[PDB]
């Protein structure tokens, strides 16, 4: 029976969650993609010699702490916590996203990967060392990515699948 992996891509609006997901599924960089549209994607892949189905939720829209929104995010098995390396607030917001995940999953060891997106941009404001240290404190991997060039994209999602398998 082919295993399905439910991944949820989270992070501040504009960090590149939609661009990262479309790059993984369709292998192209979409410049303009409505910031309010939330959608699901599927991709069958082989990871470490095992065929599996990725079911990815590309989150969007306003902040909502309803019983229903909490139960929907509770269905996620692994979370890609994305920030943009050229926006310090998106990086500081990561503390909030992790605490919300920890709260709804009622667990301190939820499969998760920290992702620094837009590594193609020269206007960096978040130091790789600062991100690596935050990831160490949480005990999770840190993958730098660029949805524009495809740097680290397969690596970000496949790393999250491996975190779920071990868990
Ligand atoms: N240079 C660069 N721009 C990116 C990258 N990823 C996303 N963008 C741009 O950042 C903006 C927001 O991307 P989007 O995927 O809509 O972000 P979301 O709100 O997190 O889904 C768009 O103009 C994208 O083209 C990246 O890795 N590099
Ligand atoms: C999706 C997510 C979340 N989104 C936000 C957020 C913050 C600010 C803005 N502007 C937009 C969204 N903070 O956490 C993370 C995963 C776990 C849960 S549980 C739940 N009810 C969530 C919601 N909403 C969440
Ligand atoms: S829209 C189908 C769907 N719902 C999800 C929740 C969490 C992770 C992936 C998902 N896909
Ligand atoms: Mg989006």
């Amino acid at each position: 029976g082919m295993t399905e992996y439910k991944l949820v891509v989270v992070g501040a609006v504009g960090v590149g969650k939609s661009a990262l997901t479309i790059q993984l599924i369709q292998n192209h960089f979409v410049d303009e993609y409505d910031p309010t549209i939330e959608d699901c994607y599927r991709k069958q892949v082989v990871i470490d010699g095992e065929t599996c189905l990725l079911d990815i939720l590309d989150t969007a829209g306003q902040e909502e702490y309803s019983a229903m929104r909490d139960q929907y995010m509770r269905t996620g098995e692994g979370f890609l916590c994305v920030f943009a390396i050229n926006n310090t607030k998106s990086f500081e917001d990561i503390h909030h996203y992790r605490e919300q995940i920890k709260r709804v999953k009622d667990s301190e060891d939820v499969p998760m990967v920290l992702v620094g997106n837009k590594s193609d941009l020269p206007s960096r404001t978040v130091d790789t060392k600062q991100a690596q240290d935050l990831a160490r404190s949480y005990g999770i991997p840190f993958i730098e990515t660029s949805a524009k060039t495809r740097q680290g994209v397969d690596d970000a999602f496949y790393t999250l699948v491996r975190e779920i398998r071990k868990h």
